[PDB]
């Protein structure tokens, strides 16, 4: 029911707690992170932990243990990494731990943890042909997904804090760190266009990103970024000291690893000849996770098996045969209607997944429940979506039986958006399949003429008809019942 | 478990599913309206219903049992009122509706129709000393509440759609009109500086009074209105013709009753010569489902049980047993910094409360979870808080471990809101509190020096201590932990 997924990173210790919905449902119940940087002073004594490091390491650990306790959790998976695997004294911190705290570590390999780095991408990302990049402390993980099934796994002996502790501390030559980049950077056998930023250095530059652009979504995990057009500015990072970081938005944690991280992300994107990264807030945590719950499904789940959004739907509505069927009718509605409109056939996605949750705000309250619905999918709705699919999903509900502004931030938040025009009409046919569906109807039939929309049933439909003024119309059409 | 009520109304025949989450936990879980009026042309008549109305209530109802059934609804209570138990054909009525689709109807009195707008009241508002005032289409009640307890009730037989079919349908002068209202209005036996109003008809009043004043607040339930400097404005609303009240924000269905029952009001607040009322979005439908939920506990809620509040932990965190203690560590911190921030102990409530929601955003994301939490509270903590309590709370929750802007406009939507030091020092608190909360400790124990705050624990409090620097403080002190 709840699982717990302790990361023991080079710099970052993190913790994370999930809750099982479903068979497939899941969402994130609690996160934590802690800056013990067990590897500080140790790639010059041939990975020798300190015991500086080792010591707040176990005393993370131990308040780990009491909150994984503290949510009732019945099952606990520690995995070390790259400043653990590689340490010779691995043994000696795996026994003080249990000595504490009571944890046993599963210290895993290069190849292994690329593996989950996979596994969480191929399953909560809206693109599924990519190259994984988590760039941590110690190790840089990469593997080749295409169209959700992992291919090849690589695992670079590159980090944030390896780099710095014996290049940047120096003050050596930038090309100089440069060189020892390529040097493991070069042995990818795997190209494509397509990237998956993981790790918390990759997560801090995409933060940074997204505020000079002004970007209105305030979510990182799916953040589209052009490899061609940030290379430039992103080789600059290195560059800028402390405070010319600090003005850019940096963390006050990640200011001594950042500009060693963006080094070696403008190594690797040059080398893929990437030309789309695409940001992620899932890592090894989830990777652990969906290894166990998709055991018995090869790691992926079924077709049309979104995780988010039946999460979502477990959570706020467990009861969705009133919310079912007022997605059926929006796709007999879209058709009926293509003449008027000639909307391309794939916003169906967005215009049903909008259907089920349009009426997801009614547990907050039933005043304003169209713009609680907005609120929880602009926010939630994470796994396996796009921005730009959220803020297509987020604006056909908010603005239900309402008129959408020429001057929405979330509807020109991109280029590629659809038209208002073509936004009023999904949003007009989800007011008019919720009027339609409000009562417990059964088995309408539609048809259109050239402005007259005829709707066909053997229901009275009183009520629906009493607020079809209160309708906003795309263009000038009838709506008559027969 | 789930409860509908259905208000066969003059003008509006509501209908309200209640869903049981706990012993006195429940929230709205569907609501609709229709202006069937079913009294239409009944005045002149001497009551008699035509057919023409009569038919609409046949399949308003005829639906609204629809959506009852649809929700699984294990009870469904009916009620008339005026327009139907004033009429000739009242029997015929409640036969041809079991004919059509099988509702038992139970004619209300008036005295015991302004017996429900009184439980709602004396239960749902920030106030227990108060006059109600439920302006209908037919009938206007009046109760006196007195810390909680009813006292008297009357039913005037003075309506909005009664007063508009033979007094301004004709034209005659406004203060002719103004008589026939005066005639039941003088016999009022009580007075009171508190008014409750009720019925949709007042509520079309606040939302007018909200728009000119530009209210943050987008909840009209607690709106409290100053008598003495808005009685001049709601006389003048009788005098405006349809254009004008269209600009005022007047909805289209509301506009041939509104300005007849904006002079009811206004001979009401003078005669009781009220100086605040208060808008209550809480009416008959609740009163009829309060009055069963507290049948044992003599219509009223224990001291220190708040419905909404209950209601709200029950959907969003069952197991409140972590954010329990958040709350107790809230207190013993507040008394142990009274020198330095010296604040009003009342606002404790407002801490209190915030301690034990502070963390319930996480139920929808982990990531901003604090400003989920606001978005809840703002617009779900309804029932018992007025807007200012509520805007403290979102406040307290929305910005901790951060600092409140001086223009904030939730912040500065009344003159009674404490200071931003005030809400700092809050905030502070419960920013404190969280950290301290955080693993599974236990017993604390804090005490104060002139600047130094020292915690005493038997616990480690390692990550609370690292995240100390993340921290805004409402003055230079210090925080050390012995
Ligand atoms: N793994 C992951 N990390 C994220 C994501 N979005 C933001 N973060 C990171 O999470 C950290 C905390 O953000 P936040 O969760 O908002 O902190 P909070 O301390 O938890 N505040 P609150 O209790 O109000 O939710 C930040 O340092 C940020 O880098 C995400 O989608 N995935
Ligand atoms: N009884 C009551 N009515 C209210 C309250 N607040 C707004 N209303 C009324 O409720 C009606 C509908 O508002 P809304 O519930 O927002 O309509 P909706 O059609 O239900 N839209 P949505 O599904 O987005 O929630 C309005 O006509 C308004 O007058 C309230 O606190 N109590
Ligand atoms: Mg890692
Ligand atoms: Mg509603
Ligand atoms: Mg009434
Ligand atoms: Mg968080």
């Amino acid at each position: 029911k709840i699982t717990t997924v302790i990361d023991i990173g080079s710099n970052s210790v993190r913790l994370a707690v999930f809750k099982k919905t479903s068979q497939f449902g899941f969402y994130l119940l609690f996160e934590t992170k802690s800056k013990v940087r067990i590897s500080e002073g140790c790639y010059a004594f041939n990975g020798i932990l300190q015991e500086i490091p080792m010591q707040r390491a176990v005393k993370a650990l131990s308040e780990f243990k009491e909150i994984a306790l503290k949510y009732k959790s019945k099952k606990i998976l520690c995995v070390a990494t790259s400043a653990v695997r590689d340490a010779p004294n691995r043994l000696e911190f795996v026994a003080r731990v249990k000595k504490a705290c009571g944890l046993q570590i599963k210290i895993i390999d290069g190849q292994k943890e690329a593996l989950y780095g996979g596994i969480a991408c191929a399953n909560l990302l809206h693109k599924n042909s990519g190259i994984t990049i988590d760039i941590g402390g110690g190790s840089t993980e990469c593997a080749l997904i295409e169209k959700g099934k992992i291919k090849d796994l690589i695992s670079l002996d590159v980090g944030t804090i390896r780099i710095k502790e014996m290049f940047l501390d120096k003050d050596l030559d930038v090309k100089l760190a440069k060189a020892f980049i390529q040097k493991e950077v070069s042995k990818l056998p795997f190209k494509h266009k397509n990237a998956f930023g993981v790790g918390g250095t990759i997560r801090a530059l995409s933060k940074v990103l997204m505020k000079r652009f002004d970007y209105p979504i305030d979510s990182l995990h799916g953040y589209e970024i052009d490899a061609h057009k940030n290379l430039a500015f992103i080789e600059k990072i290195v560059m800028l000291k402390e405070d010319q970081l600090r003005l850019l938005g940096v963390n006050e944690e990640r200011l001594d690893s950042i500009r060693s991280g963006a080094l070696i992300l403008s190594v690797v994107l040059e080398h893929l000849k990437t030309s789309l990264m695409i940001t992620s807030g899932v890592g090894v945590r989830e990777g652990v996770f969906l290894s166990d719950l998709l055991r018995n499904h090869y790691h992926k789940f079924p077709p049309n098996i979104n995780p988010s959004l039946i999460s979502l739907k477990d959570r706020f509505l467990p009861h969705e045969k009133h919310s079912q069927k007022v997605k059926k009718e929006c796709v007999k509605l879209f058709e009926a209607l293509s003449p008027l409109h000639k909307i391309d056939e794939k916003y169906l996605f967005h215009l049903k997944i909008a259907g089920e949750l349009a009426s997801m705000g009614k547990i907050l309250s039933v005043y304003l429940a169209h713009k609680h619905s907005a609120y929880f999918i602009l926010n939630a709705l994470s796994y396996g979506f796009s921005h730009q699919d959220r803020a297509i999903i987020c604006l056909l509900a908010q603005f239900s039986h309402k008129k959408i502004p020429k001057d929405n931030a979330i509807a020109h938040m991109s280029a590629m958006m659809p038209s208002l025009l073509t936004l009023q009409w999904l949003s007009f046919i989800l007011s008019l399949a919720e009027n339609l569906c409000l009562t417990d109807s059964h088995h309408l039939k539609y048809t259109l003429e050239k402005n007259k929309l005829v709707i066909h049933s053997n229901d009275a439909l009183y009520l629906a008809k009493e607020m079809l003024p209160k309708l906003v119309k795309p263009i000038p059409l009838t709506i008559e019942f027969a």
